[PDB]
DNA sequence: AGCTGCCAGGCACCAGTGT
DNA sequence: ACTGGTGCTTGGCAGCT
């Protein structure tokens, strides 16, 4: 094995290796003219991942270099491939002109494509958030931060325990997760997509505070309410540095940061989120979820917002009551607003590409199309009687000048890129129109030159054409080649044809090519000028898009409440849930059968229901719908019931061997009289009574000590004695029965199921006999 | 409805629902890569290349290496329902193994599907039991006329070259024949070639094998773990076969334990005999490869040069294998040695006919070796003659002109040419006729160059045509021996399976089980063949003593998988004994076993709204209805999932029935102490248990089976470890005493 | 409409004219 | 040091059919 030496490498590889040294662990697209190339292991790994060929490059001194590459113009196709596989990619471009450059051309990494920092439409998921996130652990606790780089929505939290930290990850579901080398709880993180093991120095608190205050243009972060969250700031700092390092542009759209403090929302553990299937069914998909029923939003940003709302039920009554008002007010105007709102589209993500200076002509056209809907929406919303709605109407904005600007500046349906020109509309720039008229002037001249020359020569096959390689030409067929005029200079030969050039033709070639080149250059300059004109209003536009997205969510939840017959829940002082004709919002929609509605009456005096009765999904649905009604009430939506009075709820536990006892312990430790606890048939014991013993003791603890609002489904008939012994406990039972009755389950229903299951009549009779023997002694 | 790949230039496009369904299945927003994806998911695909469909690949009828799964069977199957019962048929189109059955009830029909697991399932429009088939891959709703009996008998007798099917032992089975007919027509319709490799058909009779229901197959994880994959299965441990066909055979064996003692004893003999020669045979056997599937592509006339090269390579191993196996003392082994064959002429034929490492296709030629055909060699020499002339023409013309950039090249469009660079274009000779101009170069032609172009192109064309003819000639020469070759591949595959099971027995320390007259199982130092391998901890071996006098064991104690493993390993030992393999134990005496029932593991609902507890009681009912004194019954903690007394009452009544009425060999795991009274009341019942050691800060669930009932309850101990408040545990400990002391 | 194969623009390389 | 050929990934499409 030979000894490598940087001085022995060719200037190109010297340049490459110096750049690659800055990105050892990730793939580097070193630009070489029209191709983005890769070398050594990068080439080997790329050829496997991207399904491209692996070749070599010569070196007279040394061994040949593994090579692989792709044309620059098809880069987005391959970035998509790598990003879906969780691979980061460094984009190294050519800076400086090879004509002027003596050695290899100067080459900087201009950006780094990574799963959590993508802002391109083609790589992103329309109705799904894509979050970069950072996670930090301390001797005192955890520190978390997330960033939607396409909206600049930057948040921060400081979970106390891993149970809350696991819930954060479940809820937020980051696409790329930064973490410290010294992270203790790898179990939380291991086997996650987009893992990024960062060095411990990036989570420095003094740099984080410095770097965040720099970004936000503040001297202290007291205003953002994150000043006393150092664990969070350490994560936020690490994240912001990464975000910057990958984009390598200024990130103006990241204006603020927010503490998400647990007391402000209804806490839900990871299991409880999955059991309630809020945005994700138990099988993994999105069908038959609460979101699948509620989300009929017309814009992607609205869809994404509503999903965030569902996972973060707010506890702030002022916010809740304002949503209810807005929902009631907008019910008559849903048909009117929604068609117009639809035309605004995903303005949120368009503005990110504006902020990053990556917005393509279609983005600005869609942005222009969105501005055109604004006067219409303002007209509709003026008559709506709500302070919340009028606030949104105000925040929504009008942007008349910008609407006008883009109407003038860009054509009706522009191309996908500016690269080839044709984006800018005529009349916007006088210099540009002149250059285009010169190009079309030479176009005309050349057309009349064709008919002139074929007349003048008398050769019917005589044509005028253009070749990218050889320029303009006069083509004559093989048969008539000999009759070409003296002044025709042959420029190209084909099998059945000959092509010539004359000074007149060459003169207007130079005319049209310089004209087009001049125009193309001017479009690109005029296009970058639009960014300088629009970006001064970015904060106002970001607010508009936020108003428009929230307006979509509320108009949607207004429409859903009507179309699905929901009612407005009332809030009460004391803990309790009082549902009349309650329904499961998803099950009633997926089943074509009519849903059997049911009541619920939980109060401080009636805390725990022991739900005996047969095995089936009726119990689970009764319990789950109770949670989903509470959840929906606390996102400010209407709820699937005839009437609902609901008191404060601090968190929802939805429990449905040791894994059972751990989850039960989690409930007993963290539950409080403001908690909604849903438990299904715990009591897995080594023997006959040890499961019952714990089932008893937990129920006992949940009723006397914790006093949580508990639905406690069980098969133990022994637990139907709890109301006799304890204050606050009561019996209900489901009697396809599907209707909740007061009192305990009437039959002993195990043998009945065994009969249905097909156990021999003889065997059931001997059980029925044995059952009497057991009951008569006890 | 089939997916359609409408070709649009360089892309195969799809539209409407096809596009929607494709984007989901294929993970799209290189065709053979995606066909493989769809075929494994049981999807048919139409290939549209005028503008019309040239090919349709169907998941159950594929025979191409690139689409198939090397070590996995791929079965087309047909299912028929009748007022009298069910009718089933399956076909491995790559081996021509065609079978037929007539399940009496849906329980047996479900087991067939589970076991066979077809890649593409044909069914009649009037199928009553959708539940059996709904949500399965490769569903194909066929019209009811394809299941006609008179056409089936006609079409089958045509295929097999018989007038009557009495010889195949399927003459009686009309339901099966209806399915078999529907299937054969489909098979033919999509290959649309003669299918010579389909030479027979076979009825399988339940009494000849150990019956296993679907649940029991999945709970024993014979070839498929509970999660769906193939890791941590009995097959994952036993299958260290060197050929794919051997792998696939062994998997079939595991799912079909034979009851025929003669067959079993013959396998045991073969296994014992071959133990010293495993190191020797396996490296050679490996080089035979998947001859089974190569012969299908021969039979279908789709075999590519590499197939025949691999077939030639396989024939070369045969004399070596025959030499090794001659000294082996077994009638069974010598029978395989005979059936294996030698095919000396065919080996020689392919050595002469095809080059060492041929191309992937014949399309471009270069497959046939020189010396095989005199006409071909002449045509090649003429081509190479003009090749030489043109090569010397290059150096001649560049010398004569003095132009160093002067080259001679070839273009499909323009033919041969003399290329000169832009810089030296003006110095081209007068006789050079320019016919193509490039950016930095010019290309010309002369009559001498055009003359030898016609010479080489006609020569090559003549040769290419002759190769393709000589290649198709090889099929005409090989195919007459297809039946003999199919038997060889069958012998080679079975030899691989037995050599493997010989090697596994040694490497994994298995022993030969003995068979006894009366029902029983007597294991010494028994082990779970998978768990002992997956766990890096030492496996605690355990005995078992089940007889007619000791039929049922009530297994109380803590179940933290220790009970399930003790029970599952008992089944897997019985299963392995009855595929003729050695078994994971110090010693095993085993009596006749008619059926294995395994009510173990927690049963996921499939048709929901019926609980977990009913799934247990359904499987329980299946046991009580169908079990017999020759049955091995494994039950895990039934009574669980419903009221304390209700559950105990059934648990009692089932055990009672299984000990007195059925008298099956039963392992009955339970948490009810009350059931530990059964040995006092009933003759053939006894108590065993597992326990846990407690010392200091250490608590360990032991895996050792002890005689007598369980002493203690470890539920509260686990709850303590899990972190349930000390106060809550104390109140449970209090409540537990109250419950136990009353009863 | 269906193929070949030329070309895109980096850069290093090799071979024929430069002391 | 110079000059004018060579090679190299994949995709676009001219130039043939």
């Amino acid at each position: 094995s030979a000894i490598e030496n940087f001085d022995a490498h060719t200037p190109m590889m010297q340049q490459y290796l110096r750049l690659k040294a800055q990105h050892p662990e990730i793939l580097l697209f070193y630009r070489m003219g029209d191709f983005y190339e890769l070398f050594y292991d990068d080439a080997k790994r790329a050829s496997q991942l991207l399904d491209i060929s692996l070749t070599k490059r010569g070196a007279s001194a040394g061994e040949p270099i593994p090579m692989a590459g792709i044309p620059y113009h098809a880069v987005e196709n391959y970035l998509a491939k790598l990003v879906n596989q969780g691979e980061s990619v460094a984009i190294c471009e050519q800076i400086g002109d090879p004509a002027t450059s003596k050695g290899p051309v100067e080459r900087k990494v201009v950006r780094i494509v990574t799963p959590g920092t993508i802002s391109d439409e083609a790589l992103l998921q329309e109705r799904q958030d894509n979050l970069l996130a950072a996670i930090w652990q301390d001797s005192k606790g955890f520190g978390y931060a997330t960033l939607d780089i396409s909206s600049g929505r930057f948040r921060l939290s400081e979970p106390a325990d891993r149970e809350t930290m696991a819930a954060e990850l479940q809820r937020t579901n980051p696409a790329e997760l930064l973490y410290a080398e010294d992270f203790a709880e790898m179990s939380l993180i291991e086997g996650r997509r987009g893992l990024r093991r960062r060095p411990l120095w990036e989570f420095e608190i003094d740099t984080a505070r410095q770097q965040l205050n720099l970004q936000f243009g503040t001297r202290d972060l007291v205003g953002f309410g994150v000043e006393n969250a150092p664990r969070g700031l350490c994560a936020a700092g690490c994240l912001l540095q990464y975000a910057k390092d990958t984009q390598r542009t200024t990130l103006p759209h990241i204006r603020s940061i927010t503490m998400e403090r647990e007391q402000d929302s209804i806490i839900m553990d990871a299991a409880t989120r999955r059991n309630l299937e809020i945005t994700q069914n138990l099988a993994g998909g999105a069908e038959n979820t609460l979101a699948s029923v509620l989300d009929c939003t017309v814009t992607p940003m609205g869809s994404r917002m509503l999903k965030r709302w569902l996972h973060m039920p707010v506890r702030d009554t002022r916010v809740l009551l304002e949503r209810q008002q807005t929902i009631g007010a907008l019910q008559d105007f849903t048909a009117g607003l929604q068609p117009v709102l639809r035309q605004v589209g995903d303005l949120e993500r368009i503005l990110a590409r504006l902020a990053l200076r990556t917005a393509r002509p279609r983005d600005l056209a869609r942005m222009r199309h969105a501005f055109q809907q604004l006067p219409e929406l303002r007209a509709q919303l003026e008559t709506v009687d709500s302070a919340p709605v009028q606030a949104l109407r105000e925040k929504m904005g009008e942007f008349a000048e910008l609407r006008d600007l883009l109407e003038r500046a860009i054509i009706d349906t522009p191309p996908v890129l500016v690269r080839d020109g044709g984006v800018i509309a005529s009349g916007y720039n006088e210099e540009l129109d002149e250059w285009r008229a010169l190009a079309d002037g030479a176009t005309d001249y050349l057309e009349r030159l064709e008919v002139r020359e074929r007349e003048r020569t008398g050769l019917d096959t005589l044509k005028v054409g253009f070749n990218a390689v050889h320029g303009y030409y006069i083509q004559i067929s093989r048969g008539q080649s000999h009759l070409a005029p003296i002044n025709y200079m042959r420029r190209q030969t084909l099998k059945n044809a000959e092509r010539y050039i004359i000074p007149e033709l060459k003169e207007y070639e130079d005319k049209v090519l310089t004209s087009k080149g001049k125009a193309l250059a001017l479009e690109k300059q005029l296009y970058e000028e639009l960014f300088d004109l629009l970006l001064p209003h970015l904060e106002a536009l970001q607010q508009s898009a936020s108003a428009l997205a929230e307006l979509d969510v509320l108009v949607n939840l207004a429409e859903r409440a009507y179309t699905l017959n929901y009612t407005c829940p009332t809030f009460i002082d004391k803990p309790g849930i009082r549902i009349t004709e309650g329904r499961h919002p998803v099950v009633e929609q997926v089943l074509n059968e009519p849903f059997i509605a049911n009541p619920l009456n939980l109060s401080p005096q009636r805390r725990m229901l022991i739900i005996t009765g047969p095995n089936m999904g009726g119990k689970s649905t009764y319990m789950r719908q109770t949670a989903l009604i509470a959840l929906m009430a606390y996102i400010g939506s209407y709820v699937p019931a005839q009437k609902v009075e609901i008191g404060p709820i601090d968190r929802i536990f939805t429990r449905v061997f040791m894994v059972e006892m751990t989850e039960t312990a989690n409930i007993l430790h963290n539950a409080t009289e403001y908690s909604l606890v849903l438990m299904d048939e715990i009591g897995r014991g080594t023997s006959t009574y040890d499961g019952l013993s714990l089932a008893w003791a937990c129920a006992e603890n949940l009723a006397n000590k914790i006093k949580a609002l508990t639905l406690f489904a069980t098969h133990y008939f022994e637990l139907t004695q709890l109301p006799e012994k304890m204050e606050g406990v009561a019996n209900v039972h489901l009697d396809f029965m599907h209707s909740v009755q007061d009192g305990a389950a009437s039959k002993s229903y195990g043998l009945a199921v065994a009969a249905l299951a097909g156990v021999p009549k003889e065997v059931i009779k001997r059980a029925r006999q044995k059952l009497r023997e057991l009951e008569s002694i006890s």
